[PDB]
């Protein structure tokens, strides 16, 4: 009857949606999906009314929100917790254990961060060694952030960036695609694979990307805390850089967002962590190629819940959260 567009930033995802696709082409409310270049081609799209839903990080979700979108988000990720369940999770870094540098010894190291503009991956850790004095960036007019991190970390690889060459010089992968933010490296599984592979000394991620991907070694790798110590990778409540909103979807703040929420509300009622299918709409998490991970929602996310539809990207990142991307940008 009413058909939802969901918009996919990758291969990997629009083969994951079509399956969805044709798993709820009897409902009352079905899917198509669209694929776009990048998550910011897909905000485009939902603004321009060719497309009408995606999931974004925090640090996109703050974009969307912009002019001449604005896009509302209305659902969030909800992640375990030990209490139950949150909307949130905790950003960390992730390093390997008998390595010795702490937090303060940063300068000169490689990284590997989930994608310029995210969270965990690069809102956080660049915001947070900015605030601390270790990178200096005087103002958007001094020039980029991205010329001020390569300044830095003597290399990296942060999907999505374009100034800094240097910021894309430690990824893996085709010239045309090392750097893309789909790209072997990119998102929580990827930049602990770039940290696993040896070509970064620190991994910005979030709290459930080790056990995600190496759960049998995860003794093999540790935390950098914010006060210099190391601690284990199951003490992110008392290591983390930051405990950030969950991941959303994201709509124009039209009549449709009930359609798509019915269309979710459905879909995790059949295809979610409790699910009898072969299709799960979330994960499973588990060692598997990081391009695989990830895929429209995140692996590690049990549930999707509605956001009050007062709530616009300002008041659901947080006005703390969202002068710190402001003060970046
Ligand atoms: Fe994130």
């Amino acid at each position: 009857k009413s058909v939802i567009r969901w918009c996919t930033i990758s291969s990997p995802e629009e083969k994951k949606c079509n399956n969805l696709r044709d798993l709820t082409q009897q409902e009352r409310i079905s899917l198509t999906c669209v694929q776009k270049a990048t998550y910011l081609d897909c905000i485009k799209a939902i603004a321009n009314n060719e497309a009408d839903a995606i999931t974004l990080d925090g640090g996109q979700v703050f974009e969307a929100g912009l002019a001449p979108y604005k896009l509302k988000p209305i659902a969030a990720e909800v992640y375990e917790h030990t209490e139950g369940s949150t909307t949130s999770y905790y950003a960390v870094a992730v390093v390997k254990k008998g390595t010795e540098f702490t937090v303060n010894d940063l300068q000169g190291k490689t990284s590997c961060h989930t994608g310029l503009g995210r969270s965990a991956g690069w809102n956080i850790p660049i915001g947070t060694l900015l605030h601390r004095g270790a990178i200096e960036w005087e103002g958007i007019e001094s020039g980029s952030v991205e010329q001020a991190v390569a300044k830095f970390f003597s290399a990296s690889c942060v999907p999505g960036a374009t100034i800094e060459q240097k910021l894309c010089r430690q990824c893996k992968g085709d010239p045309k695609t090392k750097c893309a933010r789909n790209a072997p490296y990119s998102g929580y599984s990827g930049a602990f694979h770039c940290l696993k592979d040896g070509k970064g000394d620190v991994a910005f991620v979030k709290h459930t990307t080790v056990n995600e991907n190496a759960p049998d070694q995860k003794d093999e790798y540790e935390l950098l805390c914010l006060d210099g110590s190391r601690q284990p990778v199951d003490n992110y409540k008392t290591c983390n850089w930051a405990r950030v909103a969950a991941h959303a979807v994201v709509a124009r703040d039209d009549n449709k967002v009930e359609d798509i929420w019915s269309f979710l509300s459905k879909a995790q009622s059949d295809f979610g962590v409790d699910t009898k299918s072969d299709f799960h709409l979330f994960g499973p998490p588990g060692k598997k190629d990081p391009v695989l991970k990830d895929l429209l929602f995140k692996d590690s996310a049990i549930m999707l819940k509605r956001v009050p539809s007062l709530m616009d990207s300002q008041l659901y990142l947080g006005f703390e959260y969202y002068s710190a991307i402001q003060s970046m940008r």
